[PDB]
């Protein structure tokens, strides 16, 4: 049927169905089109008052709420999506972590590197596809398949 990781859909709102990937969070409406010793990803991270480490070059104390965080990555996402703001703007200027001055680049990671869910969405993601929002102890992140 699918690459697995994938499963149909209903849309509440229009009734059509559409496409969710359960490793990736990534949502669409085409049929998915369907791995590597190595990807390349780049991510935004939207970091909570539950982070590992609630800090960032961003502000010292991270005091929002996961829930916050979430809708700021759902607008992130959204914005992406329609085109107004390119991924690598939003990384840079917003995400919590160190790479938003490297456009959000993490550069290329092996299995075993990673925090374990986002490992799984960048491995399960295809190159140029973006995940939805992706949960780890750092918060809450985009991630963009590179390479
Ligand atoms: N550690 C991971 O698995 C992803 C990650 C989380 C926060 C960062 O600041 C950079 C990478």
């Amino acid at each position: 049927k699918l690459p697995p990781g994938w499963e149909k859909a209903m849309s509440r709102s229009s009734g059509r169905v559409y496409y969710f990937n359960h490793i990736t969070n990534a949502s669409q409406w085409e049929r998915p089109s369907g791995e590597p010793a190595r990807v390349r990803c780049s991510h935004l991270l939207v970091k909570h008052s539950q982070s590992r480490r609630p800090s960032s070059w961003r502000q010292e104390k991270i005091t929002r709420t996961k829930e916050e965080a979430l809708e700021l990555i759902n607008g992130y996402i959204q914005k992406i999506k329609s085109g107004e703001e390119d991924f690598e703007s939003l990384a840079s200027q917003f995400s919590d972590c160190s790479s938003a001055k490297a456009r959000g680049d993490l550069g290329a990671f092996s299995r075993g590197q990673m925090q374990k869910p986002f490992e799984d969405a960048s491995f399960a993601l295809r190159t140029g596809e973006m995940s939805g929002p992706v949960f780890t102890d750092s918060g809450i992140h985009i991630i963009l398949r590179t390479e």
